[PDB]
DNA sequence: CCGTCCCCCGCGTTTTAACCGCCAAGGGGATTACCCCCCAGTCCCCAGGCACGTGCCAGATATATACATCCCGTACGCACGCACATCATTCGAT
C-alpha cells in the first residue's frame, strides 16, 4: 500500500501489537526426520486395506 | 531322472544391549638400586661308556594240518495270486 510509509505503520503495528494479542508464530519439525517410511509398508498398508474389504471389488 | 516337501530365507517388528563417553582408583606393570650366590672356568682324576667279539640262544623263519568263513544252490516255508468249488444269493414258480 503506497498510502502510508513503513514508519507510523511499524508504529501502527506497535499500537496494533499493544491492542491485539501477539501472534503465535510457532514453527514445527515433526518427530520424524527421514527413513522409517518405506513405500512397501504403504503397499503393506494397502494390502491390509485390500484384504479387509477391497477383496469384493464392487 | 522324478519328484517330493520342507526348511531356510527374506523381510518385517521391537527389544535390547552393545556403544560411547565420561568418571574414578589403584592395582600393578615397569623401573632402580643392591648384592650375593651362582654359574663359568681350570685343574685333576677315573669309571662310565663305547667299540669289538662272542656265541649262543631263544628268538625268529619256514613247514603241515585243523578249523573257520564265504557263497550257491537248495529246498523249504509261506504268503502270495490265481483259480476253483462251494457257500451263498437271486430270479422264477410256487
Amino acid at each position: 500500500i503506497g498510502t502510508k510509509t513503513c514508519r507510523q505503520v511499524y508504529e501502527f503495528r506497535v499500537k496494533e501489537s499493544s491492542i491485539i494479542a501477539p501472534a503465535p508464530a510457532e514453527d514445527v519439525d515433526t518427530p520424524p526426520r527421514k527413513k522409517k517410511r518405506k513405500h512397501r509398508l504403504w503397499a503393506a498398508h494397502c494390502r491390509k486395506i485390500q484384504l479387509k474389504k477391497d477383496g469384493s471389488s464392487n
